[PDB]
């Protein structure tokens, strides 16, 4: 449901072809929130039970409103966390090709990590999801020293934090469609682009 811990639970000797790591926003329960778990069941159908992990980043990332105003989005603790996921992924799964996630804070956080990611793990991630992308407008929609082709930003009209501003409206809370059909859509296209099928 809201917690998926696949990749810390998962066996190294019948790893995943796939996985999958993602950041909740704001004040959200579990390790996924109201938008992983919709993400997770179509992974799920596209690559079966077996073939994907999903994996929220938890730990110390406590998705704390008040460290949005923090420099990078997110705190240092956050981002310690999330790049600690994607090398226990490169560590425990060396074949596994990887795709990323996030909504809100958890989207600068997603950034953040990857921005710092040692290029060799970095490089393995074949595509990642942002919604209500709170640096968005600071960042370009882009994130730092990844491909704008593996990239692809959820930004509603009238979503406040993707124009610059912390400022939670409606639109920011309106991205359900988005994970339940084009967001999935958009990791199983590039993981199929390099895998094959
Ligand atoms: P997103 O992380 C929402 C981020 C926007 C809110 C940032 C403002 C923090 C200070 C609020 C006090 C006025 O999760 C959905």
């Amino acid at each position: 449901r809201t917690t998926r811990d696949d990749l810390i639970n998962g066996n190294s000797a019948s790893c995943a072809d796939v996985i999958f790591i993602y950041a909740r926003g704001s004040t959200e329960t579990g390790n996924l929130g109201t938008l992983g778990p919709s993400i997770a069941s179509n992974l799920e159908s596209a690559f079966g039970k077996d073939g994907v992990w999903i994996q929220g980043v938890g730990g110390a990332y406590r998705a704390t409103l008040g460290d949005n105003a923090l420099p990078r989005g997110t705190s240092s603790a956050a981002i310690r966390e999330m790049l600690g996921l994607f090398q226990q992924a490169n560590t425990k799964c060396p074949d596994a090709t990887l795709i990323a996630g996030g909504y809100s804070q958890g989207a600068a956080l997603a950034a953040a990590s990857i921005e710092d990611l040692d290029s060799a793990i970095r490089d393995k991630i074949a595509g990642t999801v942002l919604f209500g992308y709170t640096k968005n407008l600071q960042n370009r929609g882009r994130i730092p020293n990844y491909p704008a082709d593996r990239t692809k930003v959820f930004c509603n009209t009238g979503d406040l934090v993707c124009t610059g501003s912390l400022i939670v409206a409606a639109p920011h809370l309106a991205y359900g469609p988005d994970a339940r059909g084009p967001a999935p859509e958009f990791l199983i296209e590039k993981v199929r682009a390099v895998r094959g099928s």
